[PDB]
Parts: C-alpha cells; sequence; structure tokens
C-alpha cells in the first residue's frame, strides 16, 4: 500500500560523490580522495531510513568504515 522501497548500498554511491574512477598516477594538479564529513554524512542521510539505522551514528557509521577502508578518506 506504500509502493516499493529499494535502495542500493552506501559503498556504491559514496565513492560516486568523491569521483574515484581511474588515474594514470599523478598528472597536472592531482587531489587525493578526501570526502568532508558534511558531504559523506550527507549521503548517509539520504539513505538513513533505507538501512534500518536508528540514527546518524548508525548511518554515517557505514559511510565511514565503507568510505575509509575502501581507500576514500573523510575530513571533519
Amino acid at each position: 500500500m506504500t509502493f516499493i522501497t529499494k535502495t542500493p548500498p552506501a559503498a556504491v554511491l559514496l565513492k560516486k560523490a568523491a569521483g574515484i574512477e581511474s588515474g594514470s598516477g599523478e598528472p597536472n594538479r592531482n587531489k587525493v580522495a578526501t570526502i568532508k564529513r558534511d558531504k559523506v554524512r550527507e549521503i548517509a542521510e539520504l539513505k538513513m531510513p533505507d538501512l534500518n539505522a536508528a540514527s546518524i551514528e548508525a548511518a554515517m557509521r557505514m559511510i565511514e568504515g565503507t568510505a575509509r577502508s575502501m581507500g576514500i578518506v573523510v575530513e571533519d
């Protein structure tokens, strides 16, 4: 009665926000993959009610370990 509610994992949209696709190594002007906390958490917010998270500490949490051990870092 409320339609369907399908949502992807945070390990797929997270990196997307950053932009890590491919790099020859270090071309002209290169920036590391750093995702501020106001941004990485921003995505975890859009998918807060899509991961059974009782709060942000539970959502942003998945965006941390996922946006950290995958190579992407986070700033705050």
